[PDB]
RNA sequence: UUUUUUUUUU
C-alpha cells in the first residue's frame, strides 16, 4: 500500500480548537471538553492528526511525536468526533479499540477517556471500558454488558481472551483500531498477538474486511514500521505524519542527558546511591525521579538498598510485573500526584506513562531494547517542563552508548567516570538483608538479560558476562568469589566448556 | 537456577 510521507514542516498556519470548530472538523461537545482542560493551544502532533484522522479519505495513519507531546489527545479527540458523527447507528457498539503494550498504560488512557467525560457530562454516553490483565474478568464483563461502550481499551493477552468468546456480541462495527507504542507492539512477542486481533475485528465487521481504519503513534517509529504492520493495516494508501526531522534525534531535546561510566556493573548501584543522596540534599527533598533498572529480581534488590538508604527522606515505591495488579494501579495512582519521591522500576514503566514533574529519570544498566532509552528518559520533561537524565553504566557496556550514536543519531555530550569510595560500599553492603542464593538469583537474572542484547548493543561477550557475574562477588565483598552451581546448570546455560563460563561459575555441585 | 512486557480473576 502506498505510504504518503508528510513531514515536518516550519511556518504554517496554526491549527486550534477554535478553527477547527469554525471548520465543522470538531463539534460543539468535544471542543467544550478540551477547552475546558484550559491547554495554551494544541501540541503539534494533535494540530497535525486531528483533521486527518476524520477525513473521509480511505487511509490508514502512523504517527511520530517526541515524548510528552500529547499523542493520547491527538487520538482520543478525533475518535470522539467519529462516535458524535454517528452516534445514532449502532450506538451500543464499540467502534473503537485502543491497545497498548502495558497494564498501566491502558489504564492510563482510559484515565484520559474519563477526563473528556468529566470536562463535559453530555459526553458520557459514549462509554469506555478497559479489558486487561489482573483484573476481574467477570466484572469486566459485566461492565461490558452495562455501559455498552463505543471506546474500548485493552492489552493484548486479555483483548484476545475477550474477543474469543465476545466478539460477536461487542466488535462487529468496529470502524478505529489504535496502536500506541506502535513500534513495541509490532516486536516479537506482540506481532502475532496485533495479528490475531487485527483479523478477528476484521472477520467479524458487518461492512467489510477492510472497513477499520488504523492508526499507530510512537516517539520511535520510521518507513520500516509500514513493513511489520502490512498485515493488519487495510486501506490503501498510509498517511505518515511526522513532527520530527528526518535525521534529528527522537530524544527530546529538553532533557538534560547525562552518562557516569564506572570499571564494574555493580559499582553503578553506588554511583546511583551518591547521586541521589546528593540531590535530596541539594533540592531540600523537592525530588521526585525514576530509577531503571533491567530485571524484575534486581528491580526488588535496588529497591531494598533504596529504602535502607532514602526512606526518611522520600518515599520509594517498587513498580514491576510481579507486583499484583491491584498495587501497581495504586501506586501508579500515588506517583501521579505525589511531589517527590523515587520509583524504582522495569521497562514497565519505559513507554507511556505521564507522572506529573519527575525532575530526573536515572537508569543502572541497559535497557531491554535501543529504543527504550528514549522511552526512559522520555518520563521527564513532558508537555513543557524541564528535565534531566543520568545513565550509569560500566566500561563493558559502553557499545551501547555508541550503538544509540550509530542507530539513532544520540549524542550524550556530559560524560563523565567514577570510582566508588570504600565508605559508600560499606555503607551500602552492610545493610543489604539479602542471603547469598537471592544474591545469586539476582545476579543470575542479570547474565540472562545481558546475554539477550549482546547482539543489538554489540557487546563483547567474554567482557561483559563476566563482568556482569563478579556483581555476586562484589555484592557479598569478596571478588575473587564465583558464583556457585551445578553442572546441569552450566549445560541448561550452553557455557559448560567455556572459558567464558568458567570465568563466571564455579562447580559446588 | 522465569531475561522486559503481554489472557488464564473465562
Ligand atoms: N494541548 C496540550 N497542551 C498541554 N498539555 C497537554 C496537551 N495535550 C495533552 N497534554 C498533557 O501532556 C501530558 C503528556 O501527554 P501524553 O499524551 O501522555 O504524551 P505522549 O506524547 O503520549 N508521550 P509518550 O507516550 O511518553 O511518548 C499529559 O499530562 C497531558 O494532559
Ligand atoms: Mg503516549
Amino acid at each position: 500500500s502506498k505510504l504518503i510521507h508528510v513531514p515536518k514542516e516550519d511556518n504554517s498556519k496554526e491549527v486550534t480548537l477554535d478553527s477547527l470548530l469554525e471548520e465543522g472538523v470538531l463539534d460543539k461537545e468535544i471542543h467544550k471538553a478540551i477547552t475546558r482542560m484550559e491547554f495554551p493551544g494544541l501540541t503539534p502532533v494533535q494540530q497535525k492528526t486531528i483533521k486527518p484522522i476524520l477525513s473521509s479519505e480511505d487511509h490508514d495513519v502512523i504517527a511520530r511525536a517526541k515524548t510528552g507531546t500529547g499523542k493520547t489527545f491527538a487520538f482520543l479527540i478525533p475518535i470522539f468526533q467519529h462516535l458524535i458523527n454517528t452516534k445514532f447507528d449502532s450506538q451500543y457498539m464499540v467502534k473503537a479499540v485502543i491497545v497498548a503494550p502495558t497494564r498501566d498504560l491502558a489504564l492510563q488512557i482510559e484515565a484520559e477517556v474519563k477526563k473528556i467525560h468529566d470536562m463535559n457530562y453530555g459526553l458520557k454516553k459514549y462509554a469506555c471500558v478497559s479489558l486487561v490483565g489482573g483484573t476481574d474478568f467477570r466484572a469486566a464483563m459485566n461492565k461490558m454488558n452495562k455501559l455498552r461502550p463505543n471506546i474500548v481499551i485493552a492489552t493484548p493477552g486479555r483483548l484476545i481472551d475477550v474477543l474469543e468468546k465476545y466478539s460477536n456480541k461487542f466488535f462487529r462495527f468496529v470502524d478505529y483500531k489504535v496502536l500506541d507504542e506502535a513500534d513495541r507492539l509490532l516486536e516479537i512477542g506482540f506481532r502475532d498477538d496485533l495479528e490475531t486481533i487485527s483479523g478477528i475485528l476484521n472477520e467479524k465487521n458487518s461492512k467489510s474486511a477492510d472497513n477499520i481504519k488504523t492508526l499507530l503513534f510512537s516517539a520511535t517509529l520510521d518507513d520500516k514500521v509500514q513493513k511489520l504492520a502490512n498485515n493488519i493495516m487495510n486501506k490503501k494508501e498510509c498517511l505518515f505524519l511526522d513532527t520530527v526531522d528526518k535525521n534529528e534525534p527522537e530524544a527530546h531535546e529538553r532533557i538534560d542527558q547525562s552518562v557516569v561510566i564506572s570499571e564494574k556493573f555493580a559499582n553503578s548501584i553506588f554511583a546511583a546511591v551518591e547521586h541521589i543522596k546528593k540531590q535530596i540534599k541539594e533540592r531540600d527533598s523537592n525530588y521526585k525521579a525514576i530509577i531503571f533498572a533491567p530485571t524484575v529480581k534486581f528491580t526488588s534488590f535496588l529497591c531494598s538498598i533504596l529504602k535502607n538508604e532514602f526512606k526518611k527522606d522520600l518515599p520509594i515505591l517498587e513498580f514491576h510485573g510481579k507486583i499484583t495488579q491491584n498495587k501497581r494501579t495504586s501506586l501508579v495512582k500515588r506517583f501521579k500526584k505525589d511531589e517527590s519521591g523515587i520509583l524504582v522500576c522495569t521497562d514497565v514503566g519505559a513507554r507511556g506513562m505521564d507522572f506529573p514533574n519527575v525532575h530526573e529519570v536515572l537508569q543502572i544498566g541497559v535497557p531491554s531494547e535501543l529504543a527504550n532509552y528514549i522511552h526512559r528518559i522520555g518520563r521527564t520533561a513532558r508537555s513543557g517542563k524541564e528535565g534531566s537524565s543520568v545513565l550509569f553504566i560500566c566500561k563493558d557496556e559502553l557499545p551501547f552508548v555508541r550503538e544509540l550514536e550509530d542507530a539513532k543519531n544520540i549524542v550524550i555530550a556530559k560524560q563523565e567516570k567514577y570510582e566508588p569510595s570504600e565508605e559508600i560500599k560499606s555503607e551500602v553492603l552492610e545493610a543489604v538483608t539479602e542471603e547469598p542464593e537471592d544474591i545469586s538469583d539476582i545476579v543470575i537474572s542479570l547474565i540472562s538479560s545481558y546475554r539477550s542484547c549482546i547482539k543489538e548493543y554489540r557487546f563483547s561477550e567474554r567482557r561483559i558476562l563476566p563482568e556482569i557475574a563478579s556483581t555476586y562477588g562484589v555484592l557479598l565483598n569478596d571478588p575473587q568469589l564465583k558464583i556457585p552451581v551445578s553442572r546441569r546448570f552450566l549445560d541448561k546455560l550452553g557455557l559448560s566448556r567455556s572459558p567464558i563460563g568458567k570465568a563466571m561459575f564455579e562447580i559446588r555441585d
